[PDB]
């Protein structure tokens, strides 16, 4: 009805609904939120200005909005065991901005994971506030094993004497050893920040070591393996840092929080407290390992580091005569969505790349089991091996159609 | 329903907030009621899409239709305001202002901006905010007697401090802002000009406030105040070199993935603002505000800062009544009238006690209040603040509030 007033906009949204139904979303950072999360974001909480924190707002009328924000704070403390939580960051980027503000001064030396090795842009990129505002020195992975070499990180720390070490990654498929990062931080007098955005759901399910007891500050997004709305979060066990975090978020770098999004965070956090969430997260990892077993035994799809401990994998496609941008293009043509992704010691442009990144949280949410993940990896292999044999790309398109129809959305 | 039974804590709180919005007079000047369509866009499956980059230049695929949506927001914004370029990704007004500064000045540069007590925003140079921490802000205010901007003082300050940038725009300023004078003062000292129209954006879009876009190097705004859209920010410019710096500052500069369900809501609201009926709404906003200022000027104890309004809001110095702004806020909230305490020009109390309250009409106007209803609101406010404890009076106000909200239901 209101769609009559703006048919162009609602038409685009309908096509996007259909695109999400008909494609296999293998983007490691995406998911499908519940009906309840979307209803919270579609609520009248968008109308409320609520600057400040629960019980000490700068506006009238927040007495019931404060319940929502307290639910999100307290469910985060329950899920992750943090003594303090801040649920107002608009995004992972704002969450990391405020975490740095609470820990270091502009120009300070910070050790963070290199982008090609799998770090995030906010872990030290020169085109990002992180690299522009602080002096970042990168660590990476070993060139042969493609996992983090903790003794190399240790050497780097003692050489550079950073005020802060950042751990966490956008494209690292192996377990991060937070105990060792804390060990190294302590040796050089540095604080430790962990960005668990990608693994937060796995951490909540007890399937990846929990960084919260080790890190001075833990940041996260709410929309990856946690399966919540797009937004950020900051955790800490230190009451003094909690006060600095809160001031840094507001009035430091934000104004009004998005209380409708925060309600969706509260919704998603109770979903994650349900025993069914542990089974979901278990299935994410099983599906991912199943998929890595297929790629390991295929010709020309080299799995970075040869294994996965979590939800994602990086695939080196150099053996196939293509770069990551071309691989992403082939797979889109058959309704399989991935992203081109730099690989350790990447030699091509960050917009060409030698690889693609694949993750299983979204298809697992659709209901894929181990057998279905194997099928996806085989269609991916077939499409990249089909050096443009139209007959084969069309078989793959059919295999995708078969899978989406067996696992429709709500 | 089924998910409301899974989580009664959360859904019963939202239900109570729906009732509060129905039953209170929402007089907070920066609030509004978005349409059903805006809420449905924010509640859409667009929340599931990562779309880093810009339309047609994304960092990965899958963005065919997200690109249509965001280009609708960009194009309707350009149409609404007459700008050659728009960025609709900023998560908020604060992020919009962060990126605008990054496109205009370097850390440590001298910036002229409105003082907080005088009506400026925290991002206009407060030392507790990134703006005051990152740049050298020099504040201008209003005149103590007339409580309006003194443009020769701004000129004097600009000539004395040689700012790299002058910022114009306010959060609690009820009078017309002369953007031409600001453009002239900036040119005289060679400064750039940035205008934050967050509060007056809808009025500009309706032609009822002078338009800053032709005078400002960069114009920033929120989408959720008089523009009546979802919570978010936006940046406008006519300069292609600046537009590139703006886009780079927003992403990958200070943000990651945009909120595309919110950006859909921005597209929905921009088309609503392009409709001729938006001009009548915007006119009614100002006529309601002016009708309230008249009531407050007659009452002793509710002193209207500067004695008039040209836009949607007014600031009330309540000290003659023997209370501060915090007590007035709390008195009004206990009779179901929602305002915010607010510093006034030359504030002498703590910024958390304050001498005043701020009142605006966009929300009640959206509910359908006309001038005679705005008059009744102002009378109830006067009565509540003069009542001094008298519960008969306060309950009288409470009945008036329920009369007005029952006359003008939501949806
Ligand atoms: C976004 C993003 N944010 N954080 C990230 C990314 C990734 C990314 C970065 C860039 C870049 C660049 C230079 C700056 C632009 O001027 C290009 C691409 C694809 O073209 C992908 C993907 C999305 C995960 C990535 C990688 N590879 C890593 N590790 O982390
Ligand atoms: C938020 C906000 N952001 N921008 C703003 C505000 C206002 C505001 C600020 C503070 C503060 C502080 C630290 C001050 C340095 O010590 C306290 C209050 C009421 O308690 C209200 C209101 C909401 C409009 C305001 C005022 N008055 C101005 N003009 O603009
Ligand atoms: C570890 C980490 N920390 C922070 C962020 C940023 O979150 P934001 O997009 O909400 O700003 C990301 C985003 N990660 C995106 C790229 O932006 C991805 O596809 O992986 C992240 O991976
Ligand atoms: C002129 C201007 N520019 C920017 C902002 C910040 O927008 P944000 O709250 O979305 O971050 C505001 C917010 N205005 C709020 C105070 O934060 C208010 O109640 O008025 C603003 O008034």
């Amino acid at each position: 009805d209101y769609k009559t007033f703006d048919p162009d906009l609602w038409a685009a949204i309908a096509k996007e609904e259909e695109r999400q139904e008909h494609n296999l979303e293998l983007i490691a950072s995406e998911n499908f939120v519940s009906e309840a999360v979307m209803a919270a974001q579609g609520s009248i909480l968008t109308n409320k200005y609520a600057e400040g924190y629960p019980g000490h707002r700068y506006y009238g009328g927040c007495e019931f909005v404060d319940i929502v924000e307290n639910l999100a704070i307290d469910r985060a403390k329950e899920l992750f065991g943090a003594k303090f939580a801040n649920v107002q960051p608009h995004s992972g980027s704002q969450a990391n901005t405020a975490a740095y503000l609470a820990l270091v001064e502009p120009g300070d030396t910070i050790l963070g994971m290199d982008l090609s090795a799998g770090g995030h842009l906010t872990h030290g990129s020169p085109v990002n506030f992180s690299g522009k505002t602080y002096h970042f020195v990168a660590y990476g992975v070993d060139p042969t094993t493609e996992v983090i070499d903790y003794n190399v990180v240790r050497i780097l720390a003692r050489k550079h004497q950073p005020k802060l070490i950042v751990a966490g990654a956008s494209a690292y498929g192996r377990t991060i050893d937070f105990a060792k990062f804390r060990e190294i931080a302590d040796e050089v007098g540095a604080k430790l920040m962990v960005d668990m955005a990608h693994i937060a759901g796995l951490v909540a399910a007890g399937l990846h070591p929990n960084p919260v007891p080790y890190a001075d500050i833990t940041t996260t997004t709410t929309h990856k393996t946690l399966r919540g709305p797009r937004g950020g979060m900051i955790l800490t066990n230190d009451e003094a840092l909690a006060k600095k975090i809160n001031s840094a978020v507001f009035p430091g770098i934000q104004g009004g929080p998005l209380e409708h999004v925060i309600a969706g965070k509260a919704v998603a956090f109770k979903e994650a407290l349900d025993p069914a969430f542990k089974e979901y997260s278990e299935q994410i990892i099983a599906n991912a390992k199943a998929m890595v077993k297929v790629f390991n035994q295929a010709i020309g799809t080299r799995v970075i580091s040869g294994a996965t401990d979590n939800h994602l994998m990086l695939i080196d496609v150099r053996e196939l005569g293509i770069n990551g941008k071309e691989a992403e293009s082939i797979l889109d043509s058959v309704n399989i969505t991935v992203n081109k992704n730099s690989i350790p010691f990447e030699t091509l442009s960050p917009f060409k790349t030698s690889g693609i990144r694949i993750g299983t949280p979204a298809i697992t949410t659709r209901g894929f089991k181990e057998e279905d993940a194997v099928k996806v990896a085989e269609l991916v292999v077939k499409a990249l091996q089909a050096k443009d044999d139209n007959a084969q790309l069309d078989e793959v398109k059919t295999g995708v159609r078969e899978l989406t129809e067996k696992f429709p959305l709500h």
